[PDB]
């Protein structure tokens, strides 16, 4: 197959853009999340622009602008257990359906990004 950014492959800036629009918007609303994020999503939102940009083989944005990801240590600020994971996911996938991207590109995309979700996961989940 051509070779490609997975950038270019879902369609670049434009759908970053949208993607993390409806994705803060998912994540304000979500209850295993909406505590642990800022009540104002605007620095984060422009942060993650920067970082899936760069995440995706875009232009490196956010080391630009903040320095290297070092991804898991950032999150080490916060209880990151699967279930936060799985709804940080459920979020991810709810944006991309909404804003309509799909077929194999996103596929790709979401795998990495349940990969680096993976990851982040920092805490054993509550159970009873
Ligand atoms: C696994 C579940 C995750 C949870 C619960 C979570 C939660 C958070 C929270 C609460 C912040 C702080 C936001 C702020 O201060 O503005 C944050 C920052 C961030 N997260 Fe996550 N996150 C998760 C996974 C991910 C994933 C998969 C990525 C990217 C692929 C990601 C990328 C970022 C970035 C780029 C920041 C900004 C770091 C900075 O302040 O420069 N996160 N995350």
């Amino acid at each position: 197959e051509q070779w490609q950014t997975l950038y270019e492959a879902i369609g670049g800036e434009e759908t970053v853009a949208k993607l993390v629009e409806a994705f803060y918007r998912r994540v304000a609303a979500h209850p295993d999340l909406r505590p642990i994020f800022p009540d104002d999503l605007t620095e984060t939102a422009h942060k993650q622009k920067q970082f899936l940009t760069q995440y995706l083989g875009g232009p490196p944005l956010y080391t630009a602008e903040h320095g290297h990801p070092m991804l898991r240590a950032r999150h080490l600020r916060f209880e990151i257990t699967p279930k936060r994971a799985e709804a940080w996911l459920a979020c991810m996938r709810a944006a991309m359906d909404e804003i309509g991207l799909s077929g194999p590109a996103r596929e790709q995309f979401y795998h990495r990004l349940v990969l680096t979700a993976h990851h982040m996961v920092n805490t054993p989940d509550h159970l009873d």
